[PDB]
């Protein structure tokens, strides 16, 4: 997140850090993602598509820093991992940018709902929010684009929604950025997700609801004039996320 501010997991409950495992022992960052359901987490396929090996996974709930245990958290591993078979990657686009992951803890359960544990409710069908809503995005990705670490403490900030008619203008996307897709940025281009941030939520108050309106999934640069962060639209998905959850 460039820009914003530091937060702790008790203002983004509905949060799962996601981590991976190599041959050795190290663990390092993925990918951010949303408990949806106590046994599911909904995040972004190209987060795992060249690593499709479910063991491979951890992922925390209740978190709040990238190498602490913060009190109350816990820690999960992978039962099933759901990717869209229509995913794809153009040069910049990513297409059907969706993934599920039933999450088991050791004792084979799911989540236990808390205090810094909580879902996030799905959108409805036909009903996102209209242009220009600020919505809130949260993550550890990178705080400048020339950085190459991770904060160490969660960041969050805020972005308004832009539409597809503007998105798809010649100097913003064309028409690489689709229908099944969901633009947003700061008009004064000081604050972004960045790498780091995909899988994370982006979600909207709509109707006095807060949903997860949207995936982080891919963008030109981060805070770069011109330029959204581009997520995957969740109201297109929910016949499938309905099918296989
Ligand atoms: N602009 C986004 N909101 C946004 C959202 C998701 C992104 C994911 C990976 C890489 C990006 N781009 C990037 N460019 C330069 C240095 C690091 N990352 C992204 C950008």
């Amino acid at each position: 997140i460039i820009g914003g501010e530091f937060t702790t997991i008790e203002n983004q409950p509905w949060f799962a850090a996601i981590y991976r495992r190599h041959r050795g022992g190290s663990v390092t960052y993925v990918c951010g993602g949303s408990l949806m359901s106590p046994c599911w987490v909904i995040s972004a396929t190209h987060c795992f598509i060249d690593y499709p090996k479910k063991e491979d996974y951890i992922v925390y709930l209740g978190r709040s820093r990238l190498n602490s245990n913060t009190q109350g958290e816990m820690k999960f591993e992978v039962e099933n991992l759901i990717l869209h078979k229509d995913y794809s990657a153009d040069t910049l686009a990513h297409h059907n940018d969706i993934a599920l992951l039933k999450i088991r803890s050791k004792e084979g359960r799911c989540a236990q709902p808390s205090r810094t544990i909580q879902t996030i409710c799905l959108p409805s069908m036909y009903n996102d929010p209209q242009f220009g809503t600020s919505c809130e995005i949260t993550g550890f990705g990178k705080e400048q684009s020339t950085d190459y670490l991770y904060p160490e403490q969660l960041k969050m900030t805020v972005v308004k929604l832009i539409s597809h008619r503007e998105c798809q203008q010649p100097h913003y996307y064309g028409s690489e950025v689709t229908t099944k897709m969901l633009c947003a940025a700061d008009p004064q281009w000081k604050t972004d997700s960045c790498q780091g941030d995909s899988g994370g939520p982006l979600v909207c108050s709509l109707q006095g609801r807060m949903t997860l309106t949207g995936i982080v999934s891919w963008g030109r640069g981060c805070a770069l004039k011109d330029k959204p962060g581009v997520y995957t639209r969740v109201s297109h998905f929910l016949p499938w996320i309905r099918s296989h959850t």
